[PDB]
């Protein structure tokens, strides 16, 4: 197995949200096997890719977390060689890797606020009203294609601020109606399993 | 000068750490002055305080470890009223208290492992990469106000092993950027000061 | 993408259940590469798998019954060439061809029972107490190496029926509790996703 | 939180160093509560104290430097009330008021010597061999209750200039055999922590 190799990012900044690629179909395969990626890293959140999966990847706190059916015990690429996985919790569903040199950590959430936004692959960032710890439901309902490669995305609050890890989405005959998270306090308190 | 009071604990069983608390501040400064804890005791890492300060103590082979900076040269308050400490040492800025009985101890780890976490008064888990016989350094720095009151509590192995106790932070600009630990094997080998 | 191939089953017909191997790593390969499988079938529950992944499926009213996140769009191998699936829900999890000949189909449980016994890959019938329509907790918790592998197997009534197709593990560090299943009411009455 | 008060001093005038106590527990009590002190004050070294510690400062370049160990952010005791902190960095272990009218300036040493000569509480002048930037080797190692409570104290060249500010002590079995400083070059250049 190789490394989970950063593809693109998601741009949170300006006025309008913006997704872009770095590396194509060709370039991510020996990135992967080599465990070295030289493409400078900029943003919060990245678009990250294995050799079978394409999902995404949020800084908070200095640390990129990501779910693990997406990035599985794999080490992800860097200037400096393959960085191995700073958290893993298989029954959490999560991996957190030491934020890679230039990238923006997002500020965990202390606001409180049941006013959220997810934040897709497609830099869509869609309003969420949280109804629980971990979840949230859709102001929108959406089909599946609109949230399908975006978990280990963000859940911001009106402030910009990380209030969780998209993880898994509540769906219904090829629509999604709700969304399924693990909450900024459950990332840095978390276990090895 | 009164007695060290167990005022809560980390609980570490699940996929997430959590604080627990057990006294408020008017039980705490009571127990302090007379020595009696009738309070059921469990785990391995208890929150303890002063009449003045807090800091956590961890249970590593029948003992409840904690530093001496913390816990000077006091009793800690038990069932039966005060109990003296069997291990002082203010230059290691070590002490040590016979277990509270339903406690569980830490077994000392036996692994060899350098990937380290440090368990915070909060129930945060940072990871620690071993550098020095007592020192590590965090895989993402994070502010003195995270690792304050963290004091006496565990260093671990990746398999919850106990590999030593946290001692004192290296920190630049506001930052710990690494920490200052006693290794577990440094523990029952303490004499006297 | 190849053909989903039988590679064993669980048979439940005696005192005691046993699971048999009846195709290798190499064997199945070829199989999922033809879809053409001539091998003789017997039993309630199939012992699948595809290039990657090994589950299970179970026979209920001549329809073999299995999981999405296992069998995904694939057709099954057969004595007459690849089958194509008649059942294909992905909210759900489920998925469902004709049952091949020589299988023996469950009954679907009216005892309403709330006793039940979950079918596992290695052939253990353990006991699972009802909680929902969905869910049932686990009489003995179990690592989750015991479980592994056994999705799209049979939760079954004290007298033999079939109650659900067990789905996901309520796991909590690397320890299962509870069990999330479809139940044998939502099978038939499934449509197209 | 009352006011660091001047409870004495350590005359280094003659040929043979003294302490002088001009208050006592009451009157250090008093002072403290009000921040007003109308005494006279003389020398570079003064003996200060709070409500529960005792320890030294000097005055090097107008300002009263001391560690933030012993002072902590309190403001200091004077003739016009109390004087709040100019200089105040946790990181450093270091604090400044604005030296009181009537005290003598330590002038910042340029020998380049690494002959020094460290000013207890008990007026002892001691010789240490400068090791680095901001260590020092005893030449005749020493009980801890000889060196504790003279934090805040100078580290003097030959010719009597300010060299640093002691911090810490390296202690091995209730003996001190080295010691830490504050150089006087970091004294100015300290910023807010
Ligand atoms: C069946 C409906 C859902 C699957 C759809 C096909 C896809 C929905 C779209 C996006 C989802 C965020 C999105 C995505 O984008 N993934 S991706 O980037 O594409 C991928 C595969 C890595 C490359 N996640 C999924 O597809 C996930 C994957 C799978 O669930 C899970 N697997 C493993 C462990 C989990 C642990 C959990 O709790 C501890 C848990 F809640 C779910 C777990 C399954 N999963 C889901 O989101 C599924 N929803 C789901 O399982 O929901 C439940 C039952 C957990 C619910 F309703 F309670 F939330
Ligand atoms: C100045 C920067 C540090 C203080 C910050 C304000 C706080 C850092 C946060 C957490 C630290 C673990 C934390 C905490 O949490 N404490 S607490 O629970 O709050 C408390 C006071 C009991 C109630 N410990 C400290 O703050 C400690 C206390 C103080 O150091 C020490 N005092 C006494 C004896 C020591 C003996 C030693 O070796 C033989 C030693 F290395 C340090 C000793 C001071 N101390 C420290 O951690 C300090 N770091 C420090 O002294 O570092 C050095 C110089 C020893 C280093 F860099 F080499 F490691
Ligand atoms: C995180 C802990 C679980 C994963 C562990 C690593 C394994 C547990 C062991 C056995 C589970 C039955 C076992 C197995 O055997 N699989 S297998 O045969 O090995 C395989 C991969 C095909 C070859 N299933 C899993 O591992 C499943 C797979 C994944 O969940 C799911 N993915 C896709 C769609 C799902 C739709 C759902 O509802 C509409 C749903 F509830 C779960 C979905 C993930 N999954 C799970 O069982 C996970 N549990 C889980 O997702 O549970 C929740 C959150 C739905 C719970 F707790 F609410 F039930
Ligand atoms: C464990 C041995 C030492 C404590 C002994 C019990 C006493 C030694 C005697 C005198 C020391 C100068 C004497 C004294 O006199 N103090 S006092 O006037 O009594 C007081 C408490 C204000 C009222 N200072 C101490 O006791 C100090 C206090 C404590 O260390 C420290 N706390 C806070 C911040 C620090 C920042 C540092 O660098 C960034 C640092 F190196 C040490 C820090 C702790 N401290 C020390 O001097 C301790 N030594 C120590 O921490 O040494 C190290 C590990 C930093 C060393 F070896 F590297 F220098
Ligand atoms: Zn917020
Ligand atoms: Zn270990
Ligand atoms: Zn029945
Ligand atoms: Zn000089």
């Amino acid at each position: 197995k190789g490394s989970v190799v950063i593809v693109g990012r998601i741009n949170l900044s300006g006025d309008t949200a913006y997704a872009q690629q770095t590396r194509g179909e060709e370039g991510c395969q020996e990135t992967s096997q080599t465990g070295r990626d030289k493409n400078q890293v900029e943003g919060e959140v990245q678009i990250v890719s294995t050799a079978t999966q394409t999902f995404l990847a949020t800084s908070i706190n200095g640390v990129l977390w990501t779910v693990y059916h997406g990035a599985g015990t794999r080490t992800i690429a860097s200037p400096k060689g393959p960085v191995t996985q700073m958290y893993t919790n298989v029954d959490k569903d999560l991996v957190g890797w030491q934020a890679p040199q230039g990238s923006r950590s997002l500020t965990p959430c202390t606001c409180g606020s049941s006013d959220l936004y997810l934040v897709t692959r497609h830099a869509d960032v869609i309003p969420v009203r949280r109804r629980g710890d971990s979840r949230g439901s859709l102001l929108s309902p959406r089909p599946i294609s609109y949230l399908k490669g975006s978990s280990g995305g963000p859940l911001l609050c009106p402030a910009g601020h990380a209030v969780g890890i998209f993880r898994a989405a509540v769906c219904t005959r090829g629509v999604a109606k709700a969304v399924d998270f693990i909450p900024v306090e459950s990332l840095e308190t978390t276990m090895r399993s």
